[PDB]
Formats: C-alpha cells, sequence, structure tokens
C-alpha cells in the first residue's frame, strides 16, 4: 500500500515549486527500514476535490513507471494538507550542477548523462508515453553518475524545447520527444546553458525553417552534435528511435571510455 502516516515524514527546506504548491526535501522513517531522504510535493488547494483529483493523479502517473532514471514514487497522504512523497535525487537540478562544474566535469559523464536519459526515455517509448517537456530544467542528479527525469508533474509553452509540429499544430508523439531529447542532449553539453537565449519565443519557428540550428556547443565530439542534429530533422519520421539514440550514445560512450582506458 502507498499511504504513509503524516508522523513519519519529517517536512525539511524548500526545493522548488510545481502548480499546486510548494516542493519540500524531507525525511521519512519506515517501519522496518529508517531514515530515507524523500522530496515532498504539497498542494495549497486539495481541501477541494476537483484539485486533490488533479493532484494525486500525478502520483498515480509516476507509480505505472519503475526505470532505474526515472524518480520513483514512495507513496502519498491523501488527507489535508495533501503530499505526494516521492525520492530524493540529493544533488538538485542538472542545470545547476552542470552550472557549477563546467570546469571539473569530463566529458565522458556528460555523454553518460545523455545515454542514461536515453535509457528511460526508450522505456517511457516502450511504455507508450508521450513525455512533452524533455529539456534540461526536469532532470534531476542523483549521484555524479546517475541523472534521472523529474517528476513527471512538476515538469509541466516550452516552444525553445519543441519540435515545429508541437509549435504549429499540437502535434505529440515519440518523434517530437525525440526533437526535444536532441534539445536537452545540447544543453548537458553546453553546461546547462539555454537554447536560443536572447531570441523571442515567436521567432524560434521562423529560425528553425530557415534551416538554422543550436551550434555545435565547444569541446562537444563531431559524432555526438552529429547526432542532436538528426533528431532535428522537420521530417518527424526522418528522426531516430530512442532505440537508435541509446545505441548510437553507448558507442559514443564506450569510444570516450576507451581514451582514457
Ligand atoms: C536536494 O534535492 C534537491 C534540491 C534542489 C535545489 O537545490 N533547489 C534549489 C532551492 C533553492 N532555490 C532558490 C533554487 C533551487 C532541487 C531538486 C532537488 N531534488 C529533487 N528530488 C526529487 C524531486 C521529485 F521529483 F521527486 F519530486 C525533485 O523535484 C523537483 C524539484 C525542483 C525542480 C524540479 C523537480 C522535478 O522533478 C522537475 C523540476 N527534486
Amino acid at each position: 500500500d502507498y499511504e504513509i502516516q503524516r508522523e513519519r515524514i519529517e517536512l525539511g527546506r524548500c526545493i522548488g515549486e510545481g502548480q499546486f504548491g510548494d516542493v519540500h526535501q524531507g525525511i521519512y522513517m519506515s517501519p522496518e527500514n529508517p531514515a530515507l531522504a524523500v522530496a515532498i510535493k504539497t498542494c495549497k488547494n486539495c481541501t477541494s476535490d476537483s484539485v486533490r483529483e488533479k493532484f494525486l493523479q500525478e502520483a498515480l502517473t509516476m507509480r505505472q513507471f519503475d526505470h532505474p532514471h526515472i524518480v520513483k514514487l514512495i507513496g502519498v497522504i491523501t488527507e489535508n494538507p495533501v503530499w505526494i512523497i516521492m525520492e530524493l535525487c540529493t544533488l538538485g537540478e542538472l542545470r545547476s550542477f552542470l552550472q557549477v562544474r563546467k570546469y571539473s566535469l569530463d566529458l565522458a559523464s556528460l555523454i553518460l548523462y545523455a545515454y542514461q536519459l536515453s535509457t528511460a526515455l526508450a522505456y517511457l517509448e516502450s511504455k507508450r508515453f508521450v513525455h512533452r517537456d524533455i529539456a534540461a530544467r526536469n532532470v534531476l542528479v542523483s549521484s555524479n553518475d546517475c541523472v534521472k527525469l523529474g517528476d513527471f508533474g512538476l515538469s509541466r509553452l516550452p516552444i525553445k524545447w519543441m519540435a515545429p509540429e508541437s509549435i504549429n499544430f499540437r502535434r505529440f508523439t515519440s518523434a517530437s520527444d525525440v526533437w526535444m531529447f536532441g534539445v536537452c542532449m545540447w544543453e548537458i553539453l553546453m553546461h546547462g546553458v539555454k537554447p536560443f537565449q536572447g531570441v523571442k519565443n515567436n521567432d524560434v519557428i521562423g529560425r528553425i525553417e530557415n534551416g538554422e540550428r543550436l551550434p555545435m556547443p565547444p569541446n562537444c565530439p563531431p559524432t555526438l552534435y552529429s547526432l542532436m542534429t538528426k533528431c532535428w530533422a522537420y521530417d518527424p519520421s526522418r528522426r531516430p528511435r530512442f532505440t537508435e539514440l541509446k545505441a548510437q550514445l553507448s558507442t559514443i560512450l564506450e569510444e570516450e571510455k576507451a581514451q582514457q582506458e
């Protein structure tokens, strides 16, 4: 069962905000397995059942997934104040982590993060789940060698990350998530810099249609940037599949690891 007794949760500092309320870090003291660090999503308005159902549906959404690179649901407290207890990724948000470690993280760690995210996305595609919000801001750092997709509720227009068909006609498929993943890979190799900085959202569409693309990040291997550009094919059917990106990122990772030993 997923119902958690409130006395077992100690609410810690605020780590972020979501549509329904503040997100906190905290501690969960399970009956048989002591001090576990957890993330706690709060909900200011779920004294109203209309808000409660939408909030708790976000926990049900994470309940169906079980992958090493997707945050897991620990449980829920369904009475007011309503809370969702999630796994805590102690090193926080990927963008800040990459900015802070811009000159200390090796290229193999950056490729490892892209590869780990491709395994989570290939897994979600096998479950017929279209994410729609693939971006570095929605990736968390569990440890130096482990990144995970954050909560899907906290992950929710991001025009600068979207595929042309998603912007033009609101079409959302695994092929549009591949475009977004290409942008997310670019953000990782750029050390947490956002795409199209200083450009208006309305002019992103025009630049993409003129053949312009986000440039090769400094010190990025040409084979890896070439993979990002395949994600940015205008035609969705010409983009690679997540299983192909997963195989190619593994080849690039092993090639980089072989250069060290
Ligand atoms: C220690 O763990 C964390 C620390 C911080 C942090 O330093 N934040 C600072 C605090 C001060 N202000 C001024 C600057 C930012 C962020 C996230 C953490 N870890 C963590 N672990 C698990 C979860 C989850 F998913 F299970 F609930 C989680 O959720 C989020 C929390 C924030 C944003 C997102 C998420 C998403 O899921 C997508 C986007 N965050």
